[PDB]
């Protein structure tokens, strides 16, 4: 209503402008026929402009529907790239309007195609990354479904690694505190890279996680060596405390020693071992040579004969070669218990001859009224007495070698009867 | 009527344009807005065309009108300037043709002027050629800077009487200068001035023909007439001389033709000629004057031998040793006719004188021979009778002299001495000697 206004408008001053010029041309005066070549000029130029603006405005109309189109299409293939309905059922077809909404809703489709492919990518990219550290492993237009499941999947990657992020952190501390017990620094390269690397640089595999449990198998076995070895040095200590003295204090100053498996307490255990085996050896020794010099004691009461037994001789001291000469002078000492009325008479024998010929001799010096101890009829009398035991002695102590003999067997010597009856034949030849 | 047709069907023509983009628009779905500003700016640019061609009309129409009055007002200067009437048409009341005639008078009118002026100046480069010779002004009032058909005319038959009269005086040029080179062929006379060189010498076209040169030209043929008058004059008095000198002596009409065979005018030298036969004539008669009185002097002096003895007597005569005025011619004359007749008188006086002596030579021979110292010639009685003759012959003649001188003496004259004083004593002087002569042979005897 109002354009059409603004067109009868300029209708209107061109009818005022041919009138005018219909004016100038009377006024001046041309015989009708320029008068008509120059209206056919003027309606010439006029219809070439009208023409042209018609055709412009055809041209924009062949836009439009070229546009309507090919996003026609357009729409109608990115309405199957992804599963949205065609937006439509305004009811103005306001071809302005319309390929508007064609060309806006087309826009949004290659938007949010877009963003899906690329949200696409990402997932495939830390799917990748998680793929790669847990070392268990077209791709265009996809849908929602597809999206939601792979987010689904990746969630789950991420939560069996924190899994294995937290065991991996477990073990390795435990994994420290044992090579730290058995006072070891690591030396193999896995053993490296799970201890001082760590840092969760660490590969997660299953392989990693086998190798991890299998070396915490190896470390563990060997504090249970450790302590098996170190525990079983005890109970030797033990065996070591029941066989000796051993006050309280001792065994508390040793008490520090029963600990643990780690290698000073394993030498220490070793150390106390050997000294005390050691010790109670070598009382074994002093022992048995205590026994020998009581045997030497008894020898001389009671040397071919001697010489015979003794197996003493060598270092091998113990409980064995204790209990042989713990028997035997058990023995001897039982013999001479016997044997003691016949051996004292022996040496009061020996003792009486020794003084009785010492009482001779100093009555033999012819300088005993010159060189002597007083008293000349005390020592002639004594010596009278000795002369009259010495036989009874021999008499009395006569008795008692045949009866040893009816009861020991075979016949007794002494340093190779005969012999005193031999010293008394001396004498009786000395006088002579 | 059909112009309007043609309008309102273009009128329909821009309804019909604009309800097709109006239905363009409703094909579509289009706002009021866009539509609206699109329709405007048609509006637009119809509205700029139209006010362009409407703007170039009216420009045309106000510059036509402009035009119009501009070639009026130049129209009324040329018809101002020259004298023209200011020619139109009622019938052509429009404004076109109009103002094309108008400017079509404008560039006639122009061409009118132009073609005038041409005309002046040619006019002007003729009078400037004339003038000059004429050696005259004839500049009429003529401004340069205007013109007029009337004065025009007036300068053309101005021109023209120049271009004739010009013409006429060349003629009177040429024939003076014909008649002045004959003359002057005739007298000879090579043009000893700068004038006259300018005339024979310098030849045509050079003329100045002021009145002043043509009268000087006059003047120079006066001269020419002048000293042909005065040699035909001089020719005139010797003419009549030779005719004259003619008359006073013998004229032949033979040798009168041959002197007029070589007779001619005045011209050339002529003069020499006759005067030297004039002088010559004058010669001639100078000879036969003298040779005449030579003649008569021997007359005279013969006339005195045969009686004048006295050499004074004869010296008497005066003039006779002068030498030839017809004065001293008839003075002989008139001498000789006297003496002549003196004589003539006396004839047979001085016969006897002369006979007297002639036979007393003869008497004196005979007597000489008569002393006869010889005793020589033949016939001595003969010689001896002549003797006797003579001697008697002489007193006959003696007595007759004596009478004859002494009748002379008495009435004519006072004396006489014939060679010498007392004219006897000759006589008794020879009669003295021959006595000499007697006595000397008587006294040799």
């Amino acid at each position: 209503r109002r354009s059409e206004v603004l067109a009868e408008e300029s209708i209107v001053c061109l009818q005022k402008a041919l009138n005018h010029l219909r004016e100038i041309w009377e006024l001046i005066g041309i015989p009708e026929d320029q008068r008509l070549q120059r209206t056919e000029v003027v309606k010439k130029h006029i219809k070439e402009l009208l023409d042209m603006m018609i055709a412009e405005e055809e041209s924009l109309k062949e836009r439009l529907i070229k546009s309507i189109s090919v996003c026609q299409k357009e729409l109608n293939t990115l309405c199957s790239e992804l599963h949205v309905e065609p937006f439509q059922e305004e009811g103005e077809t306001t071809i302005l309007q319309l390929e508007k909404d064609l060309r806006t809703q087309v826009e949004l489709m290659r938007k949010q195609k877009k963003e899906r492919k690329q949200e696409l990518k990402l997932l495939q990219e830390q799917d990748q990354e998680l793929c790669e550290i847990l070392c268990m492993p077209s791709a265009s237009v996809p849908s929602l479904e597809e999206l939601n499941q792979f987010r689904q999947h990746v969630t789950t990657l991420r939560e069996t690694k924190a899994s294995r992020r937290e065991e991996f952190v477990s073990i390795k501390r435990q994994i420290i505190l044992c090579m730290e017990e058995l006072d070891h620094t690591p030396d193999t390269s896995f053993e490296r890279d799970v201890v001082c690397e760590d840092e969760d640089a660490f590969c997660l595999s299953l392989e990693n996680i086998a190798t991890l449990q299998k070396l915490l198998r190896q470390l563990e076995m060997q504090k249970s060596q450790n302590e098996a070895v170190c525990e079983g040095l005890r109970t030797q200590i033990r065996e070591l405390w029941d066989r000796l003295q051993i006050p309280e204090e001792e065994r508390e100053a040793v008490a520090t020693i029963m600990s643990g498996s780690k290698a000073k307490v394993r030498k220490a255990l070793q150390l106390e071992v050997d000294r005390l085996e050691e010790l109670k050896m070598q009382n074994m020794k002093k022992v048995i040579e205590a026994i020998r010099v009581e045997l030497v004691q008894y020898w001389d009461q009671c040397q071919e004969q001697r010489q015979a037994f003794a197996p003493f001789c060598a270092e091998d001291y113990t409980e064995s070669l204790l209990q042989l000469h713990d028997a035997e002078i058990v023995r001897l000492k039982n013999y001479y218990e016997v044997h003691k009325e016949l051996f004292e008479g022996v040496q009061k024998w020996e003792e009486t001859w020794r003084l009785f010929l010492e009482f001779e001799r100093k009555a033999s010096d012819p300088n005993r009224f010159t060189n002597r101890g007083g008293n000349l009829l005390k020592e002639e009398k004594q010596r009278a007495k000795l002369q009259k035991m010495l036989p009874k002695l021999e008499e009395e102590l006569k008795a008692r070698i045949e009866l040893w003999e009816q009861e020991h067997s075979k016949a007794f010597m002494v340093n190779g009867m005969e012999y005193v009856a031999e010293q008394w034949e001396m004498h009786r030849l000395e006088k002579e």
